[PDB]
């Protein structure tokens, strides 16, 4: 409903301090489509595994099978760009709370 | 065309350090819907005014009329974050260059 286990798919570099990360929500079985969740534009609350941290961030897309994807920028000493620069890797899963459209 | 001039409308500090940025969009009378040339999930860069800095923001959500809707984490220290802090405010109008939906 609101809290959500998505697994990485993708985490890459797509310029020199960008990485785009691609989660695929979990879900049951038969449940209804994830798409019918999560619309672009919309952001989630990305918790980094082993801590109570969160950090938000917009979803650039939403595929037909439900793949979030996310445009980070990576800053120096950071919470969650040191999570996807040392220990993010895909098959990973992590909570999420959203999604939302506004604070 | 990708070089826009965008009125502040809206610039409110929100829950958890967060400013709700709402800009819009400037055309002349009567021109092409702005509505369709940008889209919720698709970002753009918007330049400090008086500067050459520019940071890249998701497009939450776009009204009919173009207007622009950014959530926006206020960091400590940050270029953009000190700009919205204490300097920003509604009617200035600031320079985006945009939309983009990947690197
Ligand atoms: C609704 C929403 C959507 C967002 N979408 C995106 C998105 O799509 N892509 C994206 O890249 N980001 C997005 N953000 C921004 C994102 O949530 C994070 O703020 C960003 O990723 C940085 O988080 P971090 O954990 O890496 O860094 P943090 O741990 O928050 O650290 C940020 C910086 O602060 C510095 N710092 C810490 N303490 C101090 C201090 N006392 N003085 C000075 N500097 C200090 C650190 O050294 C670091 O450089 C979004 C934010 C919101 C609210
Ligand atoms: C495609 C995309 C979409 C995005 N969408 C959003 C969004 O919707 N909302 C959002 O909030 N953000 C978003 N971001 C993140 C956004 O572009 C900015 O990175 C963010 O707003 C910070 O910019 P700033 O100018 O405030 O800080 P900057 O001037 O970039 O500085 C950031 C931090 O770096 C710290 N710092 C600088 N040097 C050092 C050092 N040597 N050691 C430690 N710390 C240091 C500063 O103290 C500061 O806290 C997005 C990014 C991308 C790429």
């Amino acid at each position: 409903q609101t809290n959500w286990l998505a697994e990485i798919v993708e985490c890459d570099r797509v310029s020199s301090n960008v990485v785009r990360l691609l989660l695929q929500p979990l879900t049951a079985d038969g449940a209804a489509p994830i798409s019918l969740n999560f619309a672009p534009g919309q952001f989630v609350d990305i918790e980094i595994p082993g801590t109570h941290t969160r950090r938000s961030y917009s979803m650039a897309s939403v595929a037909e099978d439900g793949r979030l994807e996310f445009f980070i920028r990576l800053l120096p000493d950071g919470a969650f760009s040191n999570y996807l620069r040392t220990q993010a890797s895909v098959g990973q899963r992590v909570a999420l709370r959203g999604p939302a459209g506004s604070f």
